[PDB]
């Protein structure tokens, strides 16, 4: 009749065990390449987890085991849950490579996905120096 399965949780995005800083690469990750992704055109289908009860995508997390979007990214970066910029350089590459998994080459959605990444990583190649 249906398909049977929930989403899973979205994932976490704050934690007070883990030690709080702000430094220029990830104030730079915030202010400069997620507010440019979060902008543009493309961005409303990374702009939070994918729902797959709404979306009737009932094997997306039968295969995707480390989803990421860019409202998790942010909500990181806001509550400092990132110590290193590479920790979130890292969720932003799980995006991108989610999407290649499960979308087939050349797709509509693949196609968003990488003119996003062409600007993500034109951002990273000019991320500032560190302290
Ligand atoms: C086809 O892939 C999607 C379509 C989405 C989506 C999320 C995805 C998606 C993403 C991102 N990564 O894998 C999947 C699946 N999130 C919300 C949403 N709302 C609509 C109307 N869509 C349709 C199905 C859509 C299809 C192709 C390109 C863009 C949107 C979508």
């Amino acid at each position: 009749l249906v398909p049977r399965g929930s989403n899973p949780p979205p994932p976490e995005t704050s934690n007070p065990n883990k030690p709080k800083r702000q430094t220029n690469q990830l104030q730079y990750l915030l202010r400069v390449v997620l507010k440019t992704l979060w902008k543009h055109q493309f961005a409303w289908p990374f702009q939070q987890p994918v729902d797959a009860v709404k979306l009737n995508l009932p094997d997306y997390y039968k295969i995707i085991k480390t989803p990421m979007d860019m409202g998790t990214i942010k909500k990181r970066l806001e509550n400092n849950y990132y110590w290193n910029a590479q920790e979130c350089i890292q969720d932003f590459n799980t995006m991108f490579t989610n999407c290649y998994i499960y979308n087939k080459p050349g797709d509509d959605i693949v196609l968003m996905a990488e003119a996003l990444e062409k600007l993500f990583l034109q951002k990273i190649n000019e991320l500032p120096t560190e302290e």
